[PDB]
């Protein structure tokens, strides 16, 4: 018995390896290397044959993707701070659009939405 807070159908494209990220800090690095087993290796959107802009999608896939994680274990004891939310963003951002650039071709030979 626990419901969700109301997704619509949202889906959930394929899992990828940990893209090449550049932090030119050994300390960020270093978190990223760590929490490497923490993040998710996959991002949530909703289909592009119901889109029109990559602005929109990489905010609502970042949005989607942190909240099923973040505000799903958060209430097991689950706290974070802006540096934990910065470095997965900076994951899911990159998963997610990059993401979209390949799973839009797949989707997409034609439709032109």
């Amino acid at each position: 018995g626990s419901v969700v807070g109301g997704l619509g159908g949202y889906m959930l494209g394929s899992a990828m390896s940990r893209p090449m990220i550049h932090f030119g800090n050994d300390w960020e690095d270093r978190y990223y290397r760590e929490n490497m087993n923490r993040y998710p290796n996959q991002v949530y959107y909703r289909p592009v044959d119901q889109y029109n802009n990559q602005n929109n999608f990489v905010h609502d896939c970042v949005n989607i993707t942190i909240k099923q994680h973040t505000v799903t274990t958060t209430t097991k004891g689950e706290n974070f701070t802006e540096t934990d939310v910065k470095m997965m963003e900076r994951v899911v951002e990159q998963m997610c659009v990059t993401q979209y650039q390949k799973e839009s071709q797949a989707y997409y030979e034609g439709r032109s939405s």
